[PDB]
């Protein structure tokens, strides 16, 4: 909306005028509700939150899950979990260019039905520890939101790094369900890249 | 609302979070209405609008007004209107310090009942011209908004300036009403004061 | 609602009581919106506004208008416009009884389709000036609100008065439209009739 | 909102214009509801109603009230009730200056817990009559609105005046409650004071 | 909603948090309406109000009522009304155990159609007085709310008690209606039962 | 929605039927509000209104504006304003093909910050007149709607045409602001182009 | 709302301007609902639908109907139904002027209580066929909407035409009801009247 | 929304949490309304309903229709209607590959004005029968929804098939209207195509 | 809602049809709000969340709490806290059948007034550590939601297990309050029970 | 609202009566939504939460921040961070009177523009660890809520205490911004002050 002048008389667009007056009528009762809600905090979703996301997809797996049960998705020994974590991270990352901090590593389980027209929810339980059972019964599980369960797990060579998370998935289905799993390690990276360019040798 | 950090996890106040989400739900349908209203303009009230207000109060007057009639409020000759305008303006204004433009001069009629507990509206009619009638009948008058009728009227000595507005007021009352009038000239002044200070002599 | 008295106890009608309490709940947020809207002004429609209306109907005319064009409605010379204005005004007005002021003269064009079941809008353009074109093309016209275009045009004998407005009308139609026009001069009269009676001769 | 005049064109404030139009849209369906409610009456609260209030505070009293019971608050004989009424009224009132009518006398019981953080309601029962019981059981009592029970009770010397209300209070509490009582006589006075001044002797 | 503690961080249930914030947004405009309504009073329904209800059913009666008329329901002489009142009250009440006050006696008329699928309202009129007419015409009657008309009527032997209310009922029906009546005396009793037990003789 | 016929029975689409019935429920209370609003008028925005727009961009300019001050944007003498107006208009327009009327000429000032992330409003004042001050103090300015101030300013050779508007701009900022200005003359042209084609010579 | 012109400035009525802007805000979400409802059809009421209505009233009848039963309303043999249909139709219709088609014939039963102040609904059942029972019990009847049951029944002399519908009505009443019946044949006529006048002999 | 795990604590997205809680507040009162509406049925639009649509466009036609009249659109004899139906169907359909059922044949009349800017509705009447009148008067017609009237009409060679619908269209216009018609036969086909492929000869 | 077929015409229940159309009108603006809220997370209540609840009730205790103070609820030494935790857990749990993980142990304080009709809130403070004070003053306490404060505390014999939490509770009351406490250890158990049955010896 | 008694009839204020009835109409659907929201928890803001706040302001600092970059705010070595923490805490705190627990220490960064009329948001990133870069590029930062970033950092002499947090701040601005920083350590103190007075020596 603009300002017009016609012989020392000032003129404004009608829309802008009605908008400004309605903005005074609309603008503190909601602010009182928000001010009381401000005494409390919510955590930011890590994948939408600060730091880079780095999804290292480890494998795919298929399991046929019986009703009221859960099947073991991953059974690595501590050394194998560390070998896979180090190897996949370093192979993907190299060269590690800047000073960086690994904020967290999430063991992410993506799950989907191998068959269409199926209506059920996913149930999960993990343990951060020993040979676990392949099949367990469902007891007060975690109800998976959508198709993803995200577990926070909190060098030169793998040997120098050396010098285990387990997950069960079931469904609330009354029939056997064939489920396709995709297991990944999602690293949260805080990169400290200087405001300095890359020069071809020699510099200057 | 602030940002908290607890072991690489980010936290925001609940109120601010709900406010931002509701701000997305609330924010274009009203903008469509305003965009069509923007094809038209409204004039700014001059007394609330640009330029200074300078109210030169001329006189007070009392008239007893009969139903269906209007009484003449001011009967100056052209020369007397000019004498009063020049004299009151210059006496009040002097010294006229800066380059200025008289944007307009309003002949303002403020009116009120001399008696309380009276419920009626004011009716007005003016002419920019001859000896007018003292009392006229009411014919398609202007209905005064509140108690004020504001008429836009569009040197060294008064003689150098030389080298008339009339107003009628009535009421919609069914009984005689005694009305107190206050007549003023409200000048709209556009002042062009330089960004320069006032120094005592000699300057610098 | 009335007031009853039963043995020093006072009684009021239930409706009036609920109305007064709801009047306190209903009565300032809207006033804030109106107070901001009060910084701006709107003009009063002249025909609904102060002063008398005097519609001097001049003529009727029929034109067949082609799509994307406008036809000239009136082609009087300056002298003919003045002859018609003076003659129609004085013939209708005489005797002019009181002191009066011609506030304005509107050249009013009333237009209608000569055929029913037609759905289109009227388009107009005027000039206050030379022989104009009979037919022009439509270029950024004025969209007529309803069926009327109202143009503000801002003595003893016609000779003593001596001692031109042109109008084009088109439609937004995709077919030829036959339009009936009624052209009038609407005078806005500010009458100053004294509060004095008419007496048969001799007075008193 | 005012009325401006610019070259025979009339102008009004936008807010006032929108307010008047919305006042036509808002203003009879509610009036139909109120008109039916007007077939019935409500009594005016006497303390908020006509006539003066004159609160003669008689005494304070503390009682420990057991659950499901009520304790007697006042046990005056008829003569003592009359002695206290006459004495307190005349001592406070003298000189009785004008012609006046005692519209009513209310025996008012104000009650409060002597302890904070107590949540219960007060229960009451009176009799207008004999030695009453000190403690009664609660049977269909009056539930006291807030902390006050107000009972309408409908000369030269006390002897010339000669020539009883009882009250029980309990609570809906499940524990013993210690209650502080304040008992008063609230007179409703209709004063007939002439429109005549007070002069020092001699008058005129 | 509870309070959780996790490593010096405090946690509250989300529902309780949203409820408390909305309680601040919801909580004084309605209180302004209620505060004005508080200048007036309403009477408590006596049967729902303080004191015991004691319904002494006297008789049943059937009358065939013609349109625009009312039939006399009860025609006792003053002595018979008193005999029936005393006898029914004392027979039902004995033994009268405690000090009690008869707050009021209501003559209650319960009425119903002896036939189903009838749609009409009941009309009533009483007199507190002589042999009344059996059949009267309807003139500005009381419109009975539902099926009940409740009239407030404001010892050792009946002889010692010695040492009349009449009622008409009609309908707004355009046909004859057969109506079954049930007439009762509803006593409102204020019982003053001491907080003292009943002991078998001898006490203590 | 269509019309079906099945054995002399007529059928219509359910949506159209519900739409027509809801159109009767929705369609006069709002019309009462609009009818009262129709006693007043609004001006059409000239750039969105009738007649062609012809923006002759004159120059760009940069000024660093101090808080509480305004800088002079244009300082042409009367002859230079006329030279620039005539030259830019004729150079752009030639050949002027049809009979046309210059409805108005707007001196348009477009303004923007040369720096991003600045939050302030523009303030303006003009004069239609002498050497004005370069820098003035802000006194009751016009608050610019958005980034544009539009001033209505109300032949063979420039010599034959012969035979000034000034503008100040400031900001409501508390710091110095560097502002880029674009100054243009926006002509409003009423073109009277005949419904006649352009033919190559010779015609017919 | 009209269009005013004041010195090349265009003006429109405020009401029309606000109405057009609100028409943009109000006008597709409801259209989505109607578009889905348009996948389905509703039949037009035949009496409100195409073709003429011709109500041939046959007779009146009174029946006293017992609760939970229905009484036979019409007991014509096939020949009597045809005699009455042909005779009433031809007597009323003659002369049959144009080519016409009998779209349908409805056997219409209008029913009302002979007594006022009765509240019940009508129940119906028909058969298109033998001597039916006079009185049947009610078994899953048709609940009559209001007071009408409308049954679609799908020449020179009656003999040339030659060369039966039965109806039961009951009520949901718990008492005997006396019902007045009006039985009619409502013909739906599709008239094919040419666009040709009626001339007195001889034509032309 | 997903599920996060941080040191045996479970976490869900705030949006999903608020959505699930609001889904409990929103979800039976509307179901009660729908349950009562479920006692009734609506027919599916046949062109949007089951079975294939096969539009065999027969011809175009133009008629000038006088006010209050209808013109005959199609005048085929029974044999010509059958010849055109058989020929157009078989020519378009051949080869008829599968077992199929002709569910219905609709005689569809599409109508439009040959001129723009016309505002009127279409009126229709058909007969399933003789030489009809070319022009009839309008008597209780069918009001066409939009521009389409759809009439349900309920072998080796045409001779083997052997071994009539008429339609009138008018308008509600007060002037003559020139209307363009498009007449088609829309077949509703229920195709029974086996789940078997098409093989080139020889199969297998 | 079902599907009916009547002579190749398809029919659906009216309720289902209106429900489906309203489902299109109701179903994305709320989803935008939820999508922004999904950038944040909320923790699941542990007692309503995954894993079993095991409430080991330790003791009951009564304390009389003075205003503005808190009393120590539990004063075990580190060894006594461990003895009680181990003993109560193992006595209740044995036999521990499956592989299980103690997700957390909550020290739960349930508190209630020993007296009814008391209105106050509970205040709490704990320390995870030394002989604490029996009575402390209230300084920025935790306001207990309802009546429960839940503190997360984060083998063969007790000796093998070997080879302290303190809590204060106060009230916001202005009087001394006698409070009954119930102290428990609520274990969160993640049970890994195989999908294997229990067999009587010998198995198979 | 109170309780009045007039001749055994009970009376209550109209407002209180309407309020109680509306309280029954208003009071469980919202409780269902809150009950589902109660399955989840929110953390209390620590500065608004339990325990004392103790803001030890360390220093002020000014940085000119380039777009898309962040500047290092604090570069203390581990020993300097500990020296400053210990010294500022002990100097302010002494004498430490009661048994107290340091619940947490927040490194708080308050930031503001040194210039007014700037519109941008603050971006932050920290590390809890080595010489960091002075200037880094912005990569998935934390968006600061308002002007504060609050980092939880989770004796006799400083030597006895002995026997590092880094922060970067940038803006989302497209220009260089000069930012004033205020860095503080906010301690959360849980004070255990006994309910015991301070006596002058000797006590008692």
């Amino acid at each position: 909306g603009k300002t017009y002048v016609y012989d020392n008389r000032y003129w404004k667009n009608l829309g802008g005028v009605i908008k400004n007056a309605k903005r005074r009528k609309h603008e503190e009762k909601v602010e009182r509700e928000f001010d009381s809600l401000d005494k409390y905090l919510v955590a930011e979703d890590p994948f939408c939150g600060p730091g880079k996301n780095q999804k290292l997809t480890l494998f795919k797996e298929i399991r046929n899950i019986k009703p009221d049960t859960m099947k073991l998705i991953v059974n690595w020994s501590g050394k194998e979990f560390l070998r896979e974590t180090w190897t996949r991270f370093m192979e993907d990352s190299f060269p590690i260019v800047n000073d960086q901090e690994v904020m967290d590593v999430f063991l992410v389980i993506n799950m989907r039905s191998t068959k269409p027209n199926r209506c059920f929810r996913f149930l999960a339980q993990h343990a951060l520890r020993y040979v676990p059972h392949e099949i367990i019964r469902i007891v007060e599980p975690s109800y998976v939101g959508n198709n993803e369960y995200r577990i926070s797990l909190a060098t030169n060579s793998f040997e120098h790094f050396i010098n285990k998370p387990i997950v069960y998935i079931g469904t609330d289905s009354a029939e056997d369900e064939e489920v396709l799993f995709e297991v990944s390690l999602v690293f949260k990276i805080k990169e400290f890249a200087p405001d300095a360019p890359l020069f071809s040798g020699p510099a200057y």
